[PDB]
């Protein structure tokens, strides 16, 4: 089940760092080839099973997913750290990448969010709820090849329930629902997604400057949102004012929004 250690090769240098621990690119030995592969690697120094058990739950729920618009998991390896072995996503974040690349087009941002909306229309036929959908999370493999990326928030619905109930946050990609009642669902996740659309048509800038959480929500609860991004078409607008939508129940879920992107791409 778990990946063997001797096949594993790590570079030195750290991808990027955080509590959990590293990222680091590595390579893993096939039969034949070698799969360069992301490792997150846990800094579980004090050897804390809470810390372990979170590496261990987002492994669990990647293990459930198979789609081209999602990272795969490859393994566990049980070595030095606990280590989740993941299929590597070379050009990185979504929002630094558009940060460093200008010149990328309208045409080329829409592909990229319709990859997403491919994929999070798979995570709610699944019944997976994100949780933390945003520009830093969506991993591309090329320009023109985008992969959702950090489940560690994410939860498995139950068979009879529609949402998460928390107990507890990046408030700037909240849904009102979230901040007031503590309700996850797909629908949440497709404000998120609205989020991250306007992120991706503003070239990776960070949503609502310089504001506090307390103000967003202040702002929103006024019915202001987020302006249209300079480029970004109106129809590309339109579709993240939807995903804005205060009433969870009028608010579209991710087959609507896949579909609204769809035709637009091919059609337009
Ligand atoms: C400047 O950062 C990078 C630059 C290039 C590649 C990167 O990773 C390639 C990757 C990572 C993973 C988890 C799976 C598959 N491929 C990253 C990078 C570094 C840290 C994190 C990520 C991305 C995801 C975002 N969450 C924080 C953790
Ligand atoms: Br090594
Ligand atoms: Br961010
Ligand atoms: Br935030």
């Amino acid at each position: 089940v778990y990946l063997d250690r001797k096949l594993l090769t790590l570079e030195d240098k750290e991808l990027g760092s955080g509590n959990f621990g590293t990222v680091k690119k590595g390579y893993y030995q096939m039969k034949k080839v070698v799969k360069t592969v992301a490792v997150k690697i846990l800094k579980n120094e004090a050897n804390d099973p809470a810390l372990k058990d979170e590496l261990l739950a987002e492994a669990n729920v990647m293990q459930q997913l198979d789609n081209p618009y999602i990272v795969r998991m490859i393994g566990i390896c049980e070595a030095e750290s606990w280590m989740l072995v993941m299929e590597m996503a070379e050009l990185g974040p979504l929002n630094k990448y558009l940060q460093q690349n200008r010149h990328v087009k309208d045409k080329n941002i829409i592909e990229l969010v319709h990859q997403v909306s491919m994929g999070m229309k798979y995570l709610e036929e699944s019944n997976f709820v994100h949780r933390d959908l945003a520009a830093r999370n969506v991993l591309l493999v090329t320009q023109h090849y985008a992969k959702i990326s950090d489940f560690g928030l994410s939860k498995a619905l139950r068979a009879d329930e529609n949402y998460y109930k928390a107990q507890t946050w990046p408030v700037k990609w909240y849904a009102p629902e979230c901040i007031n009642y503590y309700k996850f669902s797909s629908k949440s996740d497709v404000w998120s997604f609205g989020v991250l659309m306007w992120e991706a048509f503003s070239y990776g800038q960070k949503p609502y400057r310089g504001m506090k959480g307390s103000e967003v929500t202040a702002m929103l609860e006024k019915g202001e949102r987020m302006g249209c991004p300079a480029g970004c078409p109106r129809e590309m607008y339109d579709l993240m004012n939807l995903c804005w939508t205060y009433d969870v129940e009028n608010r579209p879920g991710f087959a609507a929004v896949e579909l609204r992107l769809r035709n637009y791409y091919y059609d337009v």
